[PDB]
């Protein structure tokens, strides 16, 4: 694509939810207990168990009257927010408490928050703690992983092209691709790690690269991508379940002038 | 209302400035401040938490002088968390660190949250369980299902009562509130240390990209907040939210709108 | 009514501050006496000597009469900060054959510049207590003194009087002071803190205007509680350090 | 490893892109990323790591296209790197808390890696330089591995004897040498250590975020000989197998490094 | 000072105790629970401070404009094999933890310090310069104890710090963090500079052709198996440039 000027504004909106695994119909936004000390031999995960990768497709017009000059969507700024962090502050329900005659254990742990937006699907590459994993019926995993697959093996890449399918634990943002999506991430990991969430409406991201060009809809497609896993919910059983949270998207587009 | 100049000349600008008093459940006439003592472990399907063990949102109106529907457009905003040395108290009610040590700090998960708004702050709902039992004297997701444990877009209310909104229920909607700026931080876990700054020399500027500060529809400017500390342990084990008030000073100036 | 700045019209004051922990017995200037514990809130009486309180000075300045000295500048820092490294006298081992445990909990590091006496707001975790005599603490206070009572307004006008856990500097006034301070909680916090003769904060206003002192007096307040330290039985006490102000002032005319 | 000439022509700028895979000891054919479990206790006198429990420095030599048809010329061209952008590969996959890991309690999920972590790379034209600094001088380290030669007491503070070029993949310990400020003329070198038995691992990705390669004179790292150097070390942290043995965990590096023509007098 | 170039580099050994031939960079075990009435700490145990004199090339003097500096050997910390106890069964050795001190100075006279002291009641031993006739005020501010950075291996770190009403002449920078479980953070980096010129442009004059160099980095503590304890240092490097100014 030849880009040419800003033809001289509309803002698209989006809730996605997250993926966690939702183990019944009461545990939304829960991943199924975790399983604990599986030999590397005979790793096998079940499905809802795996938190995955949230990803929607926002349609938008064609901009084109008649198909020199063409014109596309182009994402210029996106506020994002990580949706329900107070909801944190039950620690009367269902949490083990933290000694005799005390409150509910905190969310907290290891943890990931994770966000991108582009004119293409987001781009991944594929690395597995274990390269032996048995992953479940509904995922998309690395094909053929070797040993190689536990460091950087180049032949695992994967378009994030369905939601709810491609485990967090099994893939990252590409940083060798992506020339049309911006990402951003934070893994935090351990034990006892707090989680620390921000929320502002006063915060915007600048999608625009280094010569002042955001992501192009270049079909006519502006797709976000996300995964919030918060931390681990310790059941009074003793028993851990992911927990995450809905992210909100607001994206501002102006139309650019291209050349074809 | 589509923006145009800033007025200057005599009455053109104004102070306002409130103490907002903390909600944390304030479990008997001598522990204001406080919350009733937390439960724990109530299975999702038998989760009915007291009125008095849940901290709310604050929220009050400020009246501004008349104009006649010119708008009063909010700039600035000072605040700060009032008492935050009183957590230097060790002597009083907190559990022995060990035998022979002073009394436990507070400590654990805090949310320390601010508002500045034209409208009520507009809210959206999330439960940690959508089965969550709410009591008398609480506003909270109406008529909720699985999907409020994640995003449920019919829960949307104002912040239009002060101690009714449970925090854990509510978080500021980035989809509304075109006329309000919000700011907050949750940090959770058991050994969470509080960490809490004081200055009369920090302002933030409530202006949007194009210059524009909160517009204060009908001359009525609405402060939100929820400081909620940590918890307080007792010599029996028992915690307790601890929550202390918030500061507002706000600067507006008239703005001209057709 | 503030005019021009006069451009031998540039003043430095400087002044070391003492922490006022409590002093328990006259080895242990700079400590609190012994934490006491789990006192029922109805029967509250904290000994003097277990009360760290602010620290402030009045610095008298020659009466140039209006002009008046405008403070412009503060270099703050807080003194000794090394000595914790002293993990060989009176504190806990470790664990069997350790070193001493370190100075960390709860600490609280404030100073304030002004040409009137810092305006203090009064909150406190628990209205019941009984105050010692020697202190100065919220009058009448009520269940609302655990929040917000506007009745508690206090000038820090005595120096080892104001007990810091009574006491805050007030947001609502302090017109003609700047504060600055960070309260950080716990039973394990760490200490942090920095030492450099290369930063300054500038205490001028928007308008360029610094605190003026009325009646030719410069007011430094202070309260740098550093943690708790943990005696070998396992009883706690406050560890508090001096702090250093260097202060530029010029003269400033008024109407 | 792919170099891509994205313009051509005297304002050139080639981009190469590459993937420096770590090299934490590989105690296995299955456990490539991981090392040997650690030992612990051993007295400084009796101190003789194997081989596959030490992580050691990844480095790679990428060449670049020849720039000068005429080597008499007055003026000859270098390629200079401008920028580069970087980030740790994989880092989700430590939310596997399924495979291997201690369980926190009992009916808890795995332990997260956690611990002790080091993070480094640097971009030159030039091997990156190091000097030599050991816990323990009377270490005795494995076949296998470049180490400092004849290291005395002096050698756990400093001995400027200690110099060396990382100019061997998997063989420098990370413990025993780090990038050497007395020198790297011509090369930008970037680390963290975090230590503690229970450290967080923080790690962002973005590929929003570029650093800037360029010294005080406006002068990027010059390839000499044609030659761009790139040096990593990402030790992630300890994976605690279910026995409460340890193995350092490590992830690839990426790389994308601008560069442009640099003319320069013939000497 | 009138109108306005060479670099000086140093590799400064920290002086962590050095309790025996082996054992450079570590301090002697410490000890704990002693009564502040008997308090006599062996000179080994003890850090102090580093420092050396640089003398330079000879109406004209040395105006010290930049240095960069960093602490040399961190990843040194990566040996968790040779004599730290387990963190457990089966565990690796226990990292280098707790309380931490980062400091450098770079002045054109020797560092100026004050006496401040957890006790004043502790006996310090020979070989080591500390606050002579120290009372209860030596716990919080006493004029009395002012010192010269002027020997190496002398002043111990506790007993010292930076004094803010002096050192007109030295740029100084600090940071201490104090617990047991602190881990240490440690950057390193060939890109960064710090700027030694005040607010009017004028960096630390060289006066006699001398510049000084101050540094402590206690990283920690070393815990051996028995549970016994050290402190574990490592050496600065400085590059600082400087340049000719007029007098």
């Amino acid at each position: 694509v030849e880009v040419l000027e800003v033809k001289t504004i509309t803002e698209v909106e989006c809730f996605l939810n997250p993926e966690m695994g939702d183990p019944d119909e009461n545990l939304r936004g829960f991943s199924l207990k975790l399983s604990a000390e599986n030999d590397f031999s005979s790793d096998s995960p079940e499905r809802k168990m795996l938190p995955c990768y949230s990803t929607a497709r926002i349609p938008l017009p064609n901009l084109n009257e008649d198909l020199g000059n063409l014109l596309m969507w182009e994402a210029v700024t996106v506020q994002t927010e990580v949706i329900g962090i107070t909801s944190m502050l039950n620690l009367h329900a269902g949490s083990q408490k933290v000694h005799e005659h005390g409150g509910g254990k905190p969310i907290q742990g290891s943890n990931f928050h994770f966000f991108a937006v582009g004119g293409d699907p987001l781009e991944m590459q594929g690395v597995l703690m274990n390269y032996r994993t048995k992953y479940p019926d509904g995922t998309i995993t690395p094909k053929n992983p070797t040993a190689q697959s536990q460091v950087m093996n180049t032949d695992h890449k994967a378009y994030l092209d369905k939601n709810n399918a491609y485990p967090v634990e099994c893939w990252v943002p590409d940083p060798s691709r992506n020339e049309n999506t911006r990402y951003f991430g934070t893994f935090t990991g351990g034990e006892n790690v707090p989680p620390v969430l921000h929320v502002t409406n006063t915060a915007t991201t600048v999608l625009l690269d280094e010569q002042g060009v955001g992501p192009l809809c270049k079909a006519d497609s502006l797709y976000v991508s996300a995964a919030d896993i918060c931390g681990l919910f310790t059941n009074s059983s003793g028993t851990q379940q992911w927990r995450g949270l809905a992210r909100y998207f607001k994206i501002r587009l102006r139309k650019r002038s291209v050349k074809n």
